[PDB]
């Protein structure tokens, strides 16, 4: 028997938690304003907070049985409802576990071994058409390794995950010392630019031009990386001999400098140069050539309404708590406090480390995304008080362990599924272990998660996981709503604050994010939910 901090408010702490925070929060930060960014966040937690409000109601109504959330959600909605949640959330746990792992691996691949990875080419569209099957192997890889050692060692990961949240708050720790720190004596981090353009100084030292005294008269390794040749009017770069270089200072301290820089969304292209504002740059205006040159340039084009479809797994993940209700101490009392708690918490997080990351960090350092502008670092591993290698072995960690814990409790949920024969269709997915672990559904997982795994593009899976959990919300708050609309004869929720209004407005809350995030995917996913839901 456990209580309330260790039965349901840690759990949704881990699982809440993840890759997005360390990895694309800036980059959102930096694409929008800081106003922008504040405006996803809060749709992004008052639809998590309504549909928490609606599933306490669900917690408290009746004697809500023992086991995972899908005997909760089954026992007080109707069966057909219990179906469709389940699957759908079924799928958004796979799809995490593959943005996990996607996750480990693009922070194994690019910050900790650069030497590795040997799928290569050597060209400039080459390095940019073999990073996709480079990822797509070791995502094979670590996910064969991920399913045999999840096949195995059951009892290794439970007592792992205490270690997998340490080592996540650690981070938040550390980052939260580095940001009040930086008040005093901020660090010497140096960031190079022609002007209007900055450089990936991933090469290159002293980006002072031509002559570094050496004895005068020699050129600069950057002078080398432009010109044709190692000597003065070596045919270099017109665009090199019109504009100056300079040295801006990466990551100032926050004090009254940045805020008002970093304030409004920039919306850039895909293929453009970083740009800061303010500085003085001469035109060209006949050739780009941006193939070879060190020149940063960006990712996939960004316009508002991506990020959302971006962002929004960052804080999806609030049915862990409601998982392990049968092992708790008045469930009705510890869920819709512990919950509700946990997701004030991370919103209190994400809401601090937005307003800190407009004020800390430089607006051209932000949009950098992979720190080629850093000496190939981590921007919020810079950020950071002691070093940077405690983020980095810090969201390795806790994205692995998010992973083996998608990985662990998705084929249970399945097969709790399959055993009801909602699903007539799916009954082979029941046959288990002698000790009581799923067997046949983890391999329908793993082939799931493979598929989702062979798109190899954090930026492009992350909108299908958010699709996947903003149905299963609406379809929970539609739930929670139309059953007390409809006064259904066993309904009594003992929730105080609890409305029939306020599940309707999450509902149509997330209604309009899915709306806004992708209605392609929209029309055929709502397409399909009605039509699973007539076949019970
Ligand atoms: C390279 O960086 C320097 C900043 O150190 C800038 O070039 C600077 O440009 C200004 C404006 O043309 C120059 O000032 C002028 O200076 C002369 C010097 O006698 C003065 O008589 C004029 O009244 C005027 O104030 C300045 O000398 C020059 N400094 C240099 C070359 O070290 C500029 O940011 C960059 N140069 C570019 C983009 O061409
Ligand atoms: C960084 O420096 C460049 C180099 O001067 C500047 O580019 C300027 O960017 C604006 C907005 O993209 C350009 O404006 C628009 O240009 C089109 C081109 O015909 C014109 O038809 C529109 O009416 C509008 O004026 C501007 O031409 C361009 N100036 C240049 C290239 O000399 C700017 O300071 C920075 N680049 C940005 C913000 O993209
Ligand atoms: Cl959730
Ligand atoms: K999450």
């Amino acid at each position: 028997r456990m209580g309330t901090f260790i039965g349901v408010y840690l759990p949704c702490l881990q699982n809440i938690l993840g890759v997005i925070l360390f990895l694309r929060l800036t980059w959102i930060v930096g694409a929008a304003g800081v106003m922008e960014s504040f405006l996803i966040v809060a749709m992004c937690c008052t639809c998590t907070m309504l549909t928490a409000i609606s599933m306490s109601a669900i917690a408290t109504n009746g004697v809500v049985p023992a086991g995972g959330s899908y005997y909760m959600i089954s026992r007080s909605l109707g069966p057909e409802f219990g179906g469709a949640v389940g699957l759908c959330f079924y799928l958004g746990t796979t799809f995490a576990g593959a943005m996990y792992i996607l996750g480990t691996i693009e922070i194994f691949l690019t910050y900790i071994s650069p030497s590795a990875a040997i799928f290569q080419a050597e060209t400039a569209d080459g390095e940019a058409a073999a990073l996709l099957n480079n990822m797509r192997v070791y995502g094979s890889c670590a996910l064969a390794l991920m399913a045999v050692v999840v096949f195995v060692g059951v009892k290794y990961v439970n007592k792992l995950a205490l270690v997998f949240l340490a080592c996540v708050v650690l981070s938040i720790l550390a980052i939260y010392a580095g940001v009040i720190k930086t008040a005093f004596a901020p660090p010497d981090i140096p960031v190079c630019l022609l002007g209007n353009r900055t450089l990936a100084n991933r090469n290159f030292d002293t980006c002072a031009k031509m002559q570094v005294v050496s004895n005068g008269t020699v050129t600069t390794a950057l002078w080398r990386l432009f010109c044709n040749g190692s000597s003065l009017g070596a045919t270099c770069d017109e665009y090199f001999a019109q504009n100056n270089v300079t040295e801006i200072q990466g990551i100032p301290g926050v004090a009254s400098g940045v805020f008002l820089d970093n304030l409004w969304s920039t919306y850039s292209d895909k293929g453009a140069f970083v740009e800061k504002k303010g500085v003085s740059s001469v035109p060209v205006s006949e050739e780009s050539r941006p193939g070879g040159l060190p020149y940063v340039l960006t990712d996939i084009m960004t316009y508002f309404t991506m990020l959302v479809g971006i962002y929004f797994p960052s804080v999806t993940g609030i049915m862990a708590g409601s998982n392990r209700s049968g092992d708790l101490k008045d469930a009705q009392k510890s869920i819709p406090t512990g919950t509700i708690l946990a997701i004030v918490t991370t919103s209190f997080i994400y809401l601090s480390c937005i307003v800190l990351f407009g004020a800390c960090i430089e607006g051209v350092v932000l949009r950098d995304k992979f720190g080629e502008a850093l000496q190939g670092n981590l921007v919020i591993g810079m950020l950071a008080w002691p070093s940077p290698w405690v983020i980095v072995i810090g969201s390795f960690f806790s994205t692995c362990g998010a992973g083996l814990q998608s990985l662990t409790g998705a084929p249970r949920l399945l097969q709790a599924i399959a055993r009801d024969g909602i699903i007539p269709f799916l009954q082979v997915f029941g046959h288990g272990k002698a000790n009581g672990e799923p067997t046949w559904a983890l391999l329908l997982t793993a082939l799931i998660c493979e598929t989702g795994i062979l798109i190899a593009s954090l930026d492009s899976v992350a909108p299908i996981l958010s699709m996947f959990f903003l149905m299963c919300y609406m379809f929970v708050n539609l739930a929670c709503a139309v059953q007390t609309l409809l006064r259904t004869p066993n309904w009594r929720p003992r929730f105080k604050f609890y409305h029939w209004t306020l599940s309707f407005l999450g509902m149509s809350l997330c209604l309009a994010l899915m709306f806004i995030c992708s209605w392609y995917y929209a029309l055929f996913a709502m397409l399909i939910a009605g039509c699973i839901y007539k076949y019970i």
